[PDB]
C-alpha cells in the first residue's frame, strides 16, 4: 500500500529517552520509516522550547492534504541547521524512537510511504 493507517503515541518531551533517529537527513528519514513501519514511532507535538530538548536532525510529519477515518494525511521532512528536505504542510510533531514511555494521547496519521 501507499498508505498505511497508523495511531502514533504522543509523549512529553521531558518523557523521551531517545530524543532523535541518527545523526545524517538520510539516516533519521530512514530510522524513522522504519520505526513508523515497526510501530516504535512516537510523536512529541511542537511548541516552545521542545525542539532544543531534541536531537537534530529532526523528522517532522507535516499534514499533506485537507482525513480518511480520522487519520490525517501526512509525509516526512527533516531538518538539519535550519534547512529542511521536503515540502509539505503543518507540523503535526517531531517523530522520536518509543521505547516504552506512557503517551499523553494518540494522533491517527495516514503516512504516504
Amino acid at each position: 500500500k501507499t498508505h498505511v493507517q497508523l495511531s502514533l503515541p504522543v509523549l512529553q518531551v521531558r518523557d523521551v529517552l531517545v530524543r532523535g533517529f541518527g545523526d545524517s537527513v538520510e539516516e533519521v528519514l530512514s530510522e524513522a520509516r522504519q520505526h513508523l513501519k515497526d510501530g516504535t514511532c512516537g510523536l512529541v507535538e511542537v511548541e516552545k522550547g521542545v525542539l532544543p530538548q531534541l536531537e537534530q536532525p529532526y523528522v517532522f510529519i507535516k499534514r499533506s492534504d485537507a482525513a480518511p477515518h480520522g487519520h490525517v494525511m501526512v509525509e516526512l521532512v527533516a531538518e538539519l541547521e535550519g534547512i529542511q528536505y521536503g515540502r509539505s504542510g503543518e507540523t503535526l510533531g517531531v517523530l522520536v524512537p518509543h521505547v516504552g514511555e506512557i503517551p499523553v494521547a494518540y494522533r491517527k496519521v495516514l503516512l504516504r510511504k
